[PDB]
RNA sequence: GGCCACGGUUCGAAUCCGUGGC
């Protein structure tokens, strides 16, 4: 029973729990979870939690990623994708100049509101829920920061490009933006997240390809899982301490690295083994005063 | 853990997580 991430790929057409229900299907068991959807005509990285592993998912939401977009201009649907039924076609004319000066035009930091079909709530229903019921939602935007842009290709109305985006920016409403600001419109129509963090997809593995055997090997154990982050050690003894509740003092630590404030760091025993994850109290400087407040704690 | 309500995450998570209650 490993206990960890597991960094998969998931092709183009499922979806992301159907990810999940595959693997759980192979490694028979049902503690699985992924860290971040993605919608199913998009494909790429995707974080798996399996078992205990689960339990740290939450950390991947906030990593940076990358992916590569193909759009299509004067294409707009009501789901930002190939794959709405409500069509509507535009007509195109704009020159390649005006067309990267708009892709570029979005380097930075903007409000970004998240399409009517997202898994957002709005009052215990979800938004796509709610727009297939006719209902669309407009919920408040979210300041959202794209750092860069790379590798721009441009056939007739097909713009494709790679992009780093912070978390929680739809690369969906990316598009239609650039669609807009274009004038003719804008859909997404290819997606592939090439990145999670540092997990790559090359790293990645195919979930619906692979025999339980592959799949258990690559899964990564919880003391290599969140490599960023900073890591604390104590003496051995305070261990069955942390086990038990107990927060973390200073007479307890035996290695700092230094860290911010509220800021997540990995509690490490000398036996080299992850005893849980606690937010800081203080800083990192030189009297019992708690100095870490744990956030979770794992019995392996 | 389980059973309810509410959120999260790039859309078909009841299924994963997180918050409240028991």
């Amino acid at each position: 029973m490993k206990h960890g991430i597991l960094v998969a790929y998931k092709p183009k057409g499922p979806t992301s729990h159907d990810v999940v229900d595959e693997v759980r299907k192979k490694l028979k068991t049902r503690k699985v979870g992924h860290g971040g959807t993605l919608d199913p005509f998009a494909c790429g990285v995707l974080i798996i939690g399996v078992n205990q592993g689960t339990r740290i998912l939450e950390f991947y939401k906030d990593l940076k990623k990358v992916y590569w977009v193909k759009m299509r201009l004067g294409l707009i649907t009501e789901t930002f994708d190939i794959t709405g039924e409500v069509v509507e076609e535009r007509e195109c004319n704009v020159t390649e100049e005006e067309i990267r000066e708009a892709i570029f035009s979005f380097v930075g930091e903007y409000d970004q509101v998240p399409p009517a079909y997202s898994a957002k709530k709005y009052k215990g229903e979800r938004l796509y829920k709610l727009a297939r019921e006719g209902k669309i939602i407009n919920l408040p935007p979210k300041r959202v920061k794209i750092f860069k842009i790379w590798d721009v290709n441009i056939e007739g109305r097909d713009v494709s490009f790679r992009v780093e985006v912070s978390p929680g920016t739809y690369i969906r409403s990316l598009c239609m933006d650039i669609g807009y600001k274009l004038g003719c419109g804008a859909t997404a129509v290819e997606l592939v997240r090439e990145s999670v963090g540092p997990h790559t997809i090359e790293e990645s593995l195919n979930v619906f390809e692979a025999a339980p055997e592959e799949i258990e090997n690559r899964i990564i154990p919880l003391e290599k899982c969140l490599e960023w982050l900073p890591r604390v050690v104590v003496h051995q003894e305070s261990t069955k301490m942390i086990l038990n509740g107990s927060q973390i003092h200073l007479e307890m630590l035996k290695e700092w690295d230094g860290f911010k404030k509220g800021e997540v760091v990995r509690v490490f025993n000398e036996e080299g083994r992850l005893l849980a994850l606690a937010e800081a109290e203080r800083n990192s400087s030189f009297r019992q005063e708690r100095v870490l407040t744990l956030r979770k704690v794992f019995q392996t």
